């Protein structure tokens, strides 16, 4: 039989991960009387942030309160006290040295439990919970108080609404975007790095064949291959999606209810992908292809000239397990 099966299983990517990766919305959380969609995504989505549309701030940046500017702030926690969000891993094992349970995880695992400790809208009994960005470049724990990961529609974004879309630039190499349902072992059962010499293949009568449909697009390195693969990769939300609003709902708000909706994402399933999508990428090195496709890979060919990338992986770090 196959012989790739158990390390094939990372690449599984609606078994391991089960939700979006370039939208993740795969559950629905009630807060204080309405349901909210949420993060629910299994593994990191390394390299993953959100751009923020002509506007200039920065999606780390805190939220902005009372009578700040909307404009002026991002997606992150707003300052507290003591100071919850950010929270460096050395503040955060300190924080938590009392709980065996939570103090020694995973870095990222950690930072997904920080944020899911955060109490949303005063409602102890809520199941909602926050999502979180890990940056490695300064080993700091960013709490997302905004879960929205795209608003860029015709009606609304055509160019007080934030616009904004979830993106692999190349200045977000370093963050994990991390919903609550990160796992404990991510590193073994999720991919990260990409790897060198090796092609994603399917296991069919005891041999390693090709991928016989490929959407081909040009990329000029690895880098630009893992940020398109993520660009068509599983999504929660349609492409330039934009809510339906009635004046009745733009009313009962003292606040623009469309930046409201679009921030918040209240009350689905017709939209959840549960991980399914072209979230793999066979890159060509020589021809500069990157090579996109939408099944399960069950086995690995051997190719000096591919890189075997997906849409979670880490845009730029290989393995080379063909010396």
């Amino acid at each position: 039989g196959n012989p790739w099966t158990e390390y094939m299983a990372k690449y599984d990517i609606e078994e391991v991960h089960g939700s979006g990766i370039r939208v993740d919305l795969g559950e629905d959380a009630e807060v204080a009387g309405t349901q909210y969609r949420l993060p629910s995504g299994k593994c990191p989505v390394f390299g993953k942030g959100i751009i923020i549309e002509n506007s200039n701030t920065a999606f780390l940046t805190p939220v902005a309160t009372g009578n700040q500017y909307l404009k002026d702030g991002g997606f992150a926690f707003p300052p507290t006290e003591p100071l919850m969000s950010p929270m460096t891993l050395d503040e955060m094992r300190h924080f938590y040295k009392d709980n065996k349970y939570v103090k020694n995880l995973d870095e990222l695992t950690l930072c997904s439990r920080h944020a899911g400790n955060m109490i949303p809208d005063n409602d102890k009994n809520s199941n909602y919970k926050y999502p979180a960005v890990y940056d490695d470049k300064d080993k700091k724990c960013h709490i997302l108080y905004i879960a929205a990961q795209e608003n860029n529609g015709p009606r609304y974004c055509n160019k007080s609404m934030f616009c904004f879309r979830p993106a692999k630039d190349i200045s977000f190499q370093n963050y994990a975007y991390l919903s609550k349902n990160v796992v404990d072992n991510w590193e073994k059962v999720c991919p990260r790095k990409n790897l060198q010499n090796a092609k994603f293949g399917l296991w069919v009568d005891g041999n390693c064949e090709d991928i016989p449909h490929v959407n081909e697009f040009p990329a000029i390195d690895l880098f630009e291959c893992n940020k398109l693969v993520f660009e068509l990769s599983a999504s929660d939300q349609p492409k330039q999606y934009e809510q339906h609003l009635t004046d009745y709902e733009k009313i009962k708000e003292g606040f623009k209810n469309k930046n409201a909706a679009m921030i918040k994402s209240a009350f689905a399933d017709r939209y959840k992908s549960h991980g399914k999508g072209y979230n793999w990428g066979n890159y060509n090195t020589e021809t500069q292809k990157c090579e996109i496709f939408n099944v399960k890979p069950t086995c690995l060919i051997n190719n000096a000239a591919y890189i075997a990338t997906t849409a979670l992986s880490h845009p730029i770090e290989v393995e080379n397990n063909f010396p």
